[PDB]
């Protein structure tokens, strides 16, 4: 009866945007797998924080399905996500079974690369707007967190807590999100 | 001419409170060393995020002095900090040369354990208040970030960004802090 989350971790990912959702989702009782795009080996994030993934994406792919697939940002991280055929397959499968897809900052640009969720309202980091909108395939929002259908997007490292709590609220409900939020000492 | 920061990383540390200051301080151009209390080996944080430190605390101690020593929280992490003789020595030396000491959430309780900064105004996580105040050696504040003399404290994972930016402002000044803050997409 446990919800499951896949977090895809590539070289150059924004480490804050990786750790905050993982930590919060685990506080909410979600089983999170931090899966390394390139293997089980340690991943050097954008600000040189080095994180050990729980599994390779190859192995984590076989233990599906997940209730949410999480794509962190960081410019080089999103580019590695956008170029990976394994991500495309995971995302396409998740879209077909109507599971949640969550991406933050530059992460939403992987969606465009993989032709995921066309027609949806999305937000990105402001500096990633032009890239996300090449072709007019999405409608842009400046909300800090945006949720359209099964696509949940958010804007930057500073929105990471709100992004993560929105994932909790979607998987586990508003009361669990409120319960996990209180000990964090957020402002609003 | 580069400012230097030491972040002391122990088993059971709050990984969000570790990664957010490291990342922000590095955005501000500070040279940060993430030093593992027990050695160079990977550290399992409170929510099972596993981080590789840059160096052992033993080696990092020899490359001093630092303009700021940073103590993350997490209950078991702070307890490991409070029990470590190496931390006591580092903190006592930092206090003597009038360098900044920064601690968040449960982290300030290591200060009490090590008889650091008595008489100062401090804040902690609400759940750590009773422990910090055993003996009446500090004055308690409920400000989200509190700075009294060379002691900078903060309350919880949700105050991590404000804590980190306060470190930046103290080391590098208000304009650098404002410059690093803008791309993060913080609310206030």
């Amino acid at each position: 009866a446990s919800k499951r989350a896949l977090v895809i971790l590539a070289k150059g990912a924004e480490e804050m945007e990786t750790v905050i959702p993982v930590d919060v989702m685990r506080r909410a009782g979600i089983k999170v797998t931090v899966a390394g795009l390139a293997g089980k080996d340690p991943v050097q994030c954008s600000r040189d924080v080095v994180i050990c993934p729980d599994a390779s994406l190859e192995d984590a792919k076989k233990e599906g399905p997940y209730d949410v697939v999480v794509l962190p940002g960081g410019n080089l991280g999103a580019q590695n996500l956008s170029e990976s055929a394994a991500v495309k397959e995971i995302l396409k499968e998740q879209e077909n079974r109507k599971g949640l897809i969550a991406a933050i900052c530059a992460g939403p640009t992987a969606l465009l690369a993989h032709e995921i969720g066309f027609g949806s309202k999305v937000t990105t980091h402001p500096l990633a707007k032009d890239k996300m909108m090449n072709g007019g395939h999405y409608t842009y929002s400046e909300n800090r967190v945006e949720k359209d259908g099964l696509i949940l997007t958010s804007r930057g490292p500073g929105t990471s807590f709100e992004f993560a709590l929105a994932i909790v609220e979607a998987l586990n409900g508003k009361e669990v999100a409120a319960q996990v939020k209180a000990p964090l000492v957020l402002k609003d």
